[PDB]
């Protein structure tokens, strides 16, 4: 029993960080085989111009105690790659992937190249993250474990206005309208992962909390309607068809389950809670949901 | 900018455990040099979970009767003993990934990462506090037992929990790395219960003055309160007795902010007494107890927004 927001053990992941420094500038960096990736902004900017001035001994990269000799660089997007003498001898099984906005991750927050800790997050509609990060904590790694392959799916790169974070997939494509440069920008208005609260409903009425179910059910058409003046995000079909499993575990139809977070939104939680949060939880898919409820080990 | 419930990273913790296997029970282990910590209740049939006498089952056991597998290696036990209700496996293998550790006991308001094992195998982490009535408010399955709860201060690791038992309201209760129970549970499936449950005060002031910090003063008001005042009124709603010790605790945190602590304390009392209004507080409509004073320094910014 018990419910919690859980992060994927970050050993694997640890021991790829480093810290690089380009002059004044000092942010973290992923080592996997003998390149080190991190945010291009180490080095109106006009990247390729800044890069060809630069030459290998002006990035120094450190892993742990030991100072790495950068043997040749390159960028790619809004990743600079810098080749290294030495692989990685604690490199993982790795896979680079870009995720799509709904899907959580794990986020292993570091400074000078050391891991001061690790959350679970998830990307929002709105293609922003929120994060918990200071000064110093650029080139910080987001990623899911898929059996012993570490599946890396983000690096940060910059904070917004309102305290919300920005950064790229391992290829250097940023996630939304995001530019990396010291320039207006805002994140857009943000939706509800309507997905990912009804498998947090699935997951409470698993732990034994009730009291939201209701005889009633509802058509998808309906639910939508209901759900975009809430500003929840569309439920497609595709999404009923990931929460078949947890549907048929409960016996509650995935459109039974909508008319339930139908009177949640139009009546409030009445001063309940469920799950021990008086707010619609989005950052568990339906995945975390039956993986937390099975006990998948890595 | 930002506040989350942030876990340890737990990559060291991750190269100690291993599965420790006595007849038909099957649970996690701590490997740290040669010897691997496990509760003792590994021992134990679900028949003797009534009245176990471990002196009594311990006896009957040889070292070869512990199978403990690190990985895919087999360990072998070259010796058994008993320490309260924690067993220590003697084993011939020093652990080369043991990190330089302590073994401490913690007070109810403390906080700590749990990594979550199933067969000796890491399969999640997250960030929990003892609660007041010596519980833990965990997520563990069938196969957790032998789980630790641990801090990374600098570079070193702290133990300070291994998983024991969920009691009937799904709530979790265990040792510290010595086999002492917090609270007063044993390991016996006798009827116990988890006493009832407070906030952590000093925690949740704690949190208001990170809300604070990240730009957000909503709930403050003009007003003050005496101590003695502020837990006539706190004790209403179940939460626990603010000390001065509390107090003098989050001085830091008032320095930083220029609200006194006894100002803050009168912010908490207006806000058990109105609720939230349909506002939010570093993103919660609930008053959070589980990020400590230290934690609060540890994750925010030194610069107030
Ligand atoms: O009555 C019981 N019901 C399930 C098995 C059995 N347990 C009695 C018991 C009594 C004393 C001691 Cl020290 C350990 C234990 C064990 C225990 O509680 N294990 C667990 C531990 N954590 C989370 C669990 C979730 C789900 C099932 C077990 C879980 C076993
Ligand atoms: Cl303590």
């Amino acid at each position: 029993s018990g419910f919690r927001k859980m992060a994927f053990p970050s050993g694997k992941v640890e021991g790829c960080m480093v810290q690089v420094t380009c002059g004044t500038t000092t942010l973290n960096g992923l080592w996997l085989d003998d390149v080190v990736y991190c945010p291009r902004h180490v080095i109106n900017p006009n990247y390729e111009d800044l890069l060809i001035r630069k030459s290998n001994h002006n990035f120094l990269v450190q892993a742990g105690n030991v100072q790495l000799r950068v043997i040749g660089h390159s960028m790619q997007n809004c990743v600079l790659k810098l080749k290294v003498d030495t692989a990685n001898p604690k490199t993982p099984k790795y896979k680079f992937v870009r995720i799509q906005p709904g899907q959580t991750f794990s986020v292993l927050a570091c400074y000078n190249g050391s891991p001061s800790g690790v959350y679970q997050c998830a990307m929002r509609p709105n293609f922003t993250i929120k994060g918990s990060f200071l000064n110093g904590s650029c080139g910080s790694v987001g990623f899911n474990i898929d059996y012993d392959c570490v599946s890396f799916c983000y690096m940060h790169h910059m904070e917004l206005p309102t305290g919300v974070h920005a950064g790229t997939d391992l290829e250097g494509n940023f996630y939304g309208p995001f530019v990396d440069r010291q320039t207006a920008q805002a994140a857009g208005t943000d939706t509800t992962i309507t997905v990912n609260v009804l498998a947090w409903l699935y997951a409470a009425v698993i732990n034994g909390d009730r009291w939201f179910l209701n005889r009633f059910t509802t058509t998808l058409n309906d639910f939508n309607l209901v759900a975009m003046k809430y500003n929840y995000e569309p439920l497609t079909q595709d999404h009923v068809d990931i929460l078949g499993p947890l549907s048929a575990q409960t016996g509650i139809a995935v459109l039974d389950m909508c008319a339930s977070l139908k009177e949640l939104l139009q009546n409030g939680m009445n001063g309940r809670t469920i799950l021990g949060s008086a707010l619609l939880e989005d950052e568990f898919t339906p995945f975390d949901v039956v993986r937390q409820c099975s006990g998948v080990t890595f």
